[PDB]
């Protein structure tokens, strides 16, 4: 049994890392998908993003990560899966993620489970933790630390 | 008596068809009023989105397809319509849909009626179709044929 | 063409006689179809209900009134129609709207339409309004007169 | 690997049929949790829910069915399992299972998957099978034929 | 300036101790008030329910416990005040509280302010409190230990 | 006591005043946040947004204006606040406001309460309004004479 956590992880935050320790607890391998978008975005680059990731997941000794490109749908049957497994976070776009869910049952025969996060690290994001540290905002109990260590980093 | 079905449809999906058959169905008239939004393009151009429109519903004879201008209520009442037939689907911003209905109402006294596409389109929607299509997957099932023709030629 | 306006109507609000208004600007006729559910404790009896719509409704010459048992459905086709008219006001459960509307297209062929009520109206329900009312609260700018008079007597 | 899928079954429907499938696509094991409770008794006692089930899973030989009583995390951890899957239809009361997705992982360390079913079965609930069923209407498309067959004879 | 925080509390949550908390640092004065409705029945009386409140609200000096009777903004306007404070956790009928809120504002002139709860608060309810506590789960962490203490005699 | 109303307010609308007052009437002082966004295009410039946020606001003595950089919860304690409050009109984006309010929470200790808009400005937004006008239509009955005032000249 395999399952796929596919984003573009930039960074990494422990609302991921939870979604990650999930998966990795309840199927044999896990795949953590880097799937970099086509903006010039967005604040690390691609090393950089696996580095995180797999610094923060030493202890998942059956999770991996992988960069992606083009469908999430063929990147997981080229894995050999047929799951996908998304975080649920406060002002995550459930609708949305139910649209592309359907879509990719539709055209690949590949499920999504959506699991919740934990309260603690229900309301960080990529986006708002980057915002919010870049700003001299607190968000460090909410990011691994070699995350915190790279934002700091940047923060000169 | 007459209700528009306001859209960009670039291109036409048959969750649209689906609402315009709802809409042909329960009004003695129907206007497609296609709205290009300035931003972007789109994929096609006017003259195909009209093409495509009409000969996706050449089943309903009281249903013709407009070029709207301007505010869309004002293009509403300029057809002599008071009412909007609007499709839901999974992922539609409803809240916004909702907001915009009760300006429309408050500008024009125009009345927006809100209909649940049928489930097997439901997560169909211009947009994802074509990402869908331009990386490779067949959406071919959620698409009326003179817009797969015309997208697998948009493809070569 | 023709619509059904369903629901229990346990008193009417002016939050329905908007929906009726606005369905009868809009289709031929429409039914407002008055469900006894066997058997949701009442408040005012079937004929009751009956005489407030009428009585509310006396400047709406395309609208009647029916008393519904059963599908909504059946009662929709027994009219010679296939639409149904429902409204949306703050607290309506949507999602359950949602699913009884595609259900009923599944079984039947009936298309439901949602409105939007008027913002003024869009926070009565009977079940509040009478709650509120039979507490010596004032509720009567948000119901039609012919209610309110009912509504007094019941407070004594 | 393994997972429970909890409910009360009364009875099964074709939308967790497809929920029971892909835990039994994606998992070593599923149980079928059938959960009652002390509440009036529903429409079919536990041996024609368990027959349902077991009549209609088959094709699943992963997946065994079971007896439930107490919390689900007890049942859960009685399996020798740490995972709940859980589908989600229209109007799932999607609020009020995350609340119990996290309640349930604060109590126990039990995940909770969620996934999306399949767009023919999503409306599609034992309540609303019931009702239309023993009213008259066509819900065997939505139904295993065992179910199909023992709601026919309730028609009787 | 004062806000009223209403309630059946059945028991007191921390849930509700973290809104109470949040009020009573933004507002001069808060009345809790504890609304036993007829249904009340009920795992605690209104003596104890009092009790429960009052003990674990003493870091609180400008906060006080009384009984509400009626009509909701009722009691709010007998107390001086136009706000109602009231919590938003996982799984609360958020639309419900918003008709109630501009009912409320209707009626009487009464504002309702909305506060989410704290993250590792926001999965409690009085009512899954209980039910877990009586199915021997531990919600402790969850409750005042006033409650705890309290819960522990119920079972026995 | 008080509390921030913060917003980019470009332009106005008595959606925005109607929280206002309410603030004012609940809180011993408000002051109008209006955040400077390198980002979103924009209408008018800042000392346009101070001028008719002041010039709508002549009529509460305990209200003042000020311009926001950086983050929220800054601007709030730099007015030795600890108090958010945010109207709620149909369309708001409620679960990104609710991260946010979790992630304001957490990194500075303040509060935001959320409160519905009066119905009747409950579907004007800045961006609606400004859209709306800018094609010609009607919206003076939703914005303060001060900003219909800028909006005729614009509209040129």
């Amino acid at each position: 049994t395999g399952a796929v956590c596919p984003g573009s992880f930039d960074p990494v935050t422990l609302g991921h890392v939870d979604i990650f320790e999930r998966a990795a607890a309840q199927f044999d391998e896990v795949v953590v998908a880097i799937l970099v978008n086509p903006a010039k975005t967005g604040m690390f680059d691609l090393d950089e993003r696996i580095a995180m990731v797999k610094e923060s997941t030493t202890h998942l000794p059956n999770l991996r990560v992988q960069v992606g490109h083009g469908l999430v749908v063929d990147f997981v049957r080229s894995c050999g899966m047929t799951a996908i497994v998304k975080g649920l976070r406060t002002g995550t776009d459930f609708e949305y993620e139910l649209q592309m869910a359907q879509m990719n049952k539709h055209i690949a025969g590949v499920d999504t489970f959506f699991v919740a996060t934990a309260p603690r690290y229900s309301f960080v994001s990529s986006s708002l933790a980057k915002e919010v540290a870049m700003l001299g905002g607190d968000v460090s109990e909410l990011l691994p630390e070699p995350v915190n260590r790279r934002l700091r980093d940047r923060l000169n």
